[PDB]
């Protein structure tokens, strides 16, 4: 391996992590706000190295390596919970938030970023505008959003839309005050989930593309696909929707150049 | 009485509470900051209607009735403590902040205003820029300020100005973190002391001044002096430092108007 | 005083304290249940000797001297509150229950009897059927019950009968669990308020009457009217509503006998 | 498998769990009560649906599947402890109850049911009738009790069974009050121990016995012996104690019918 | 008033406060040790200037003035209690220590000293050598001890000297741990009660006497009896047991010398 | 296996564990004290018998088997830390002590022995003599000691050798009170480190040295070399640095007798 060749798509616009994180008002956890992120350079070490997030805990990927990876789509799910419920944003965990408000799948790949928000989300006398769903008949499916407001029937009597004995509203207020304990303290949570599935990659890190060298042994990083081999011209006519190539041994022997749209044969 | 005549003097500028309360940085408790406020208009109801002040304790005045009474001079004292010693900013209270950092007289008149500033004065990894005087050979007198950094000799041996065995540095750091408990979270405290000595009033509130009505039994408030009488015209010989006259009964019977310099005979 | 004479009306049915204290379901604190107790004999010893009432606090009446006094009418107010809200059931106290749910007068005469009911009012998973009023525009008057359920306008926008941002339901659930700490455990509260008017006393204790002794110096207890003097047969005519004979000097001169209906002058 | 066939013995007398769980007074933890349950149909639904059991921790068996299985002998160990020491009733923990009062084996197959009993085991002024062994020479063996009252020597002095300096009574009282916290509140604990040997099962659930359908491929459940097969009429001569039968390869190939005492060959 | 003439008796030996306050082992609170301090000089400002004592509350006298007074006798009561029970050592208090172990009179002239002894009295594995009386039929008279060990019958059944159901041992061990809470460390309490009989005082403070100067208007401190006057030779002879000479105004004008034992007359 | 043989070298002197564990004053954790224990007999059972130690965590070796083995060298480390920071003395653990003060290797062979020291290290007025490094530019490598007192720079502003804004002293005083909780409580930690590497072993347990039995099948522990075989004479030419031989199968077949320096042959 004489050289190393990194080829990423030629994109420059930064996708708004600022509008996800530095928003004035977030949403409640029963109505958590999901933003689609695609076609951007994403500097994850801006979020990592900044001393502002108490929890930057990442599942299925390393937080330091996120600049050196490319994902097809990023989902940013922002909401506000209490501190003791910050642990509940994890696969294979139980609680009110995990069962009824926000559920993470067991194959989750992404990061959970939680930081304290006392000055923004508390008020003397109580901040009651952040509600969590307390009552539901069944647990939530992963990434299912439930915003329905129907009176929960906890007994045998029908409720008919009126709260009362054994008939409760499903949404319950946090009631934040700045004098509250650190467990009952407002924490803003943003969950980044990365689609690593077979698709064209849109969100890529700030790594700079190098020029293409052929007919030599080079390490290569084509759109997040890492390998070592000899890149040459290929007579393989790719159909325009195809990015990779593959053989009977299930090995990537052909890739499409992200920039020049050139099909390169990877001879090992 | 028929109507009330409130006479406040011709003052146009506002009292500078803005850099007292909304400053970017506050000083520490050992170097507690003091601002002298005089000769302006102060609207205390803005501070009273705030939804962020957790503690608004007052002494010698009512927390409702502070705006209508108007004062000689306002001493605004600003410092950052943590939440446990907010009770130590009370008169007669004993503690490390009370004995060694900031001591209030037992006859203190004014209001203590404190609010949590965890999003401002705490950083992830620790904020150590706010210090308190842990050691002093004598307890502080009321309202004295000690910023000396001399090494507190706690043993018999002279160690000559270095930290070591029983040779402690007098200041120590709070060490604020955003994940700390509410006792160990930063609280910005602004003591607002007011003196009520025999002097003409310099700070008075946003209450409007009404026109004079003479020769009729009216309730009057002549710039802090409230009475009932038939405010007739005068022929008195008031020297220009004489705010209000007296008599053999030691009762107020002649007041010179603050807005026109006209002496008025009070007759009940 | 040679002898002691006690005359109480010949009433024999017990007061229904068993219906008050041993009811299966107590109402919520916002809808506290008042029962009027009159025309019976009240045995307060069964309340006092039994050891389950953790809080037994009487105001204006000595708690061990409940039996000898006679009362006109008794009001028993029953409800369920959490453990830290028990101290607010007292004259002159403040809190959410005192302001918005149940306010005692500052001149309150009677007892507060609170006992733990964790077995009867908590189920595993949460008992959400006990609600307290959390939002009100103004504090309650003494002995005033508010069961209104209109949406509380916290902000400047009209609520229009729907819960949402800055519009809250005034009632909030306790959510009792048996694993919750004693601050957050159910306590059943019965407040006995005795009124002592100029009306004839109907609620009298279990003290038994003696025979009347006339023309001799005795110490008498005439239906709660204690005193000492020579009871003599009188020619005074009382009208049927009149029960005793206060003179021009406002001292009791004659008493109507509560059993035989006899007019009895008191000499000293 | 066309259908499911379940054959259980026709025992209809219900197992005495009412005497275990609803006894008027339990025993102290040093003298914990053990009851032998056998030869009855057991209903575990009344334990699971009940909303008073705060702890239902089952080791080795699924708590929902207690109703499904059959056992031979059930050991019910009932006692009263305090809340913080409920966590000591589990296989493999330490503490005063685990070491000196009640030890659970590491191979424990059974459930632990703990519920709060503040209404029944606490008295205002203290309930000191519940004792625990505080001092012992060596830690207890599993399922061993020590009701001995011998004065524990904690020094080097033979003090002849008299309490005093370094000679302590082995048993110490709890002293339960309703105002005490949940760490120091009474919890009644019933430990159910199921033993499953190579023995005929006497403790089973209320699952109904269906009619005998032979010569068809059925799922079958013969007295807890689950499987799938084509049950036919046999010619094997089982001895009366011999319940099922095994082939050369130690697989169940014949069973006796629990109801009609008939030998049925299980061919697959 | 030129110069004071302090005359205190020529007492040679210091009071044994060191043996009381510095003893190795203190007695338990049910069997507290009382020591009679008399015929000596006692420095009380040594105790105050030492900062080891957490509590120094003195009732009926000020702690700083104690070196200036001659008391007739001193009683030193030393015991070990819990921290939360330290407040029970006060005149007019309720609790287990006040009712059953150590009762202070309401007319108390003395000082209460309490210092933490987690270092010397606590021990890992438990120090159960300190016991307190938990059960008694009646409350204690002031300065009364109970060393009885009879079984407290709390039911109808007799006990026959055997512990069991409703029969409890009167004394319960404390169980001191070094890992206990702030209310549960051992505290050693010395109660110094100053007997002030109208007698020759024998416990005097450390004040250097001044030789007698007569026939001039001087201050004097004769045996703690402060006064101002002219001291003259006395014509009358007082009885050998009687020192104070009272007048019609109940003021001493004829005092015996506490060094040369001769009568002196005080005149204005 | 007829006769067990234990051959240890003839080492007479006892190890100085008294001067390490029972030292009067320990060093602080930034300047932790390392003592080299070699060429003595060590009794670790008497370390294990004491119940004063609240943590006796041994990593890689079991505490019961400590007397069995032999070591070449022992590293006895000693320091004082608070109770919450005891857990950071562990392999593969993070914290202030682990990063900045004392780091164990990830594969550590030895025992962490920590006991509470409230009685020895606390004093009234606070013991601030114990300091810990709170600020460092880089994390400590394992078994590396840093005693630098250079002022740590946090901001871009140079410190210039004085304490100030964003320039802190790297060492912080603990502040131990006798009234502190168990979290801030002084704990004395000794970390014994053992090397299991093959060398002439100098420190061994108190096991008795048996005689030499030859030409009989015996168990043997030759300086901690456990095995079973028929120990016969050898003609192998062991050099002085060669202590135990090995065969072509890499098994121990010839061991030098530690007492005699005589070469013996293991034969199974
Ligand atoms: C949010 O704003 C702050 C400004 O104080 C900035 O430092 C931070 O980087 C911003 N975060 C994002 C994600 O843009
Ligand atoms: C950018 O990429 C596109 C294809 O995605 C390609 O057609 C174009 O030539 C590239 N431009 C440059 C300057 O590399
Ligand atoms: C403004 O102030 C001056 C002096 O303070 C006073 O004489 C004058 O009357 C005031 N102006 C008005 C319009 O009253
Ligand atoms: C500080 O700034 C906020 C920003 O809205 C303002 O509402 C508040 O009144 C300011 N405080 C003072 C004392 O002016
Ligand atoms: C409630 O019922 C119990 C039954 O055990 C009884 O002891 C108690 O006296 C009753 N309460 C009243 C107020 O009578
Ligand atoms: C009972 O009281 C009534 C009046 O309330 C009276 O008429 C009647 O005589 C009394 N009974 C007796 C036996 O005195
Ligand atoms: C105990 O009694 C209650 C009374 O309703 C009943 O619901 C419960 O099922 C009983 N417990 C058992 C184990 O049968
Ligand atoms: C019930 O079972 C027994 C054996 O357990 C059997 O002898 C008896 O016949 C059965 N009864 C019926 C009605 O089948
Ligand atoms: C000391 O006191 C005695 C009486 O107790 C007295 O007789 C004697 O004179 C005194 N000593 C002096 C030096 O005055
Ligand atoms: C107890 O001993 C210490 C040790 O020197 C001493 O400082 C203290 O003064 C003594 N206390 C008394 C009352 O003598
Ligand atoms: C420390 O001294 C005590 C004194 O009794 C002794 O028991 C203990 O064994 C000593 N510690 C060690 C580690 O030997
Ligand atoms: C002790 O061991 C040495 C070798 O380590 C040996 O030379 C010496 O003779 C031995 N002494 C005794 C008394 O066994």
């Amino acid at each position: 391996p004489t050289e190393s060749i990194v080829r990423f798509p030629n994109i420059t616009n930064l996708c708004p992590f600022g509008e996800v994180f530095n928003a004035t008002r977030f949403a409640s956890v029963y109505a958590w706000n999901r933003k689609r992120i695609s076609n951007c350079v994403a500097d994850y070490s801006v979020l990592y190295n900044s001393a502002s997030f108490s929890t930057f805990k990442c599942y299925g990927v390393s937080p330091t390596k996120l600049n050196d990876l490319c994902f097809t789509n990023v989902y940013a799910d922002s909401f506000v919970i209490r501190g003791d419920e910050v642990r509940q944003i994890a696969p294979g965990q139980t609680g009110k938030i995990a069962d009824y408000n926000y559920k993470l799948p067991d194959d989750f790949t992404g990061c959970v970023i939680a930081w304290n928000s006392n000055n923004l989300d508390s008020k003397v006398g109580g901040n009651y505008n952040y509600r969590y769903r307390l009552f539901r008949k069944s647990n939530l499916k992963p990434f299912e959003r439930d915003i329905s407001t129907e009176i929960y029937q906890a007994g045998s009597t029908p409720c008919n839309g009126v709260q009362g004995f054994n008939c409760y509203f499903p949404l319950q207020s946090y009631g934040f005050q700045p004098t509250n304990g650190v467990g009952y303290q407002p924490y803003r949570v943003v969950v980044l989930s990365f689609e690593l599935l077979h698709a064209p990659a849109t969100v890529c890190g700030p790594k700079k593309s190098t020029n293409l060298v052929k007919n030599k042994c080079v390490n290569f990083n084509f759109n997040g696909l890492t390998g070592t081999g000899v890149l040459t011209e290929s007579n393989k006519k790719f159909l325009p929707f195809q990015q990779f190539g593959r053989d009977i041994a299930d090995t990537t022997d052909a890739v499409r150049d992200p920039q020049t749209l050139e099909i390169l044969d990877i001879t090992p």
